[PDB]
């Protein structure tokens, strides 16, 4: 629940036994694409150090693809999670 951000990155967490796994493939990634595309049309890709920020055309439609959150793929559970704001919005 939080409305407004100027934007559009989302957090994407796979679910693995290895610690060398929680990276994500060409397949893991490939595949997302498609899934992100039946909302919105990923534009920007960055990886995180564990975790995966994905970034869309604009911030609503990274409201759509929420939709994904949990789906599991490729025999690994996916978590979609949006950046909320460590400070507050207004100034």
């Amino acid at each position: 629940g939080s409305s407004g951000s100027s934007g559009g990155t989302v957090l994407v967490s796979i679910k693995s036994s290895l610690p060398e796994n929680n990276f994500f493939d060409d397949a893991l990634i490939d595949e997302l694409l498609q899934q992100f595309a039946s909302f919105g049309e990923v534009i920007l890709i960055r990886f995180v150090e564990d975790k995966m920020w994905v970034t869309f055309l604009e911030g609503s439609s990274a409201l759509n693809v929420l939709s994904l959150n949990g789906k599991e793929l490729l025999n690994r559970t996916i978590t979609i999670a949006l950046k909320s704001p460590s400070g507050p919005s207004s100034g």
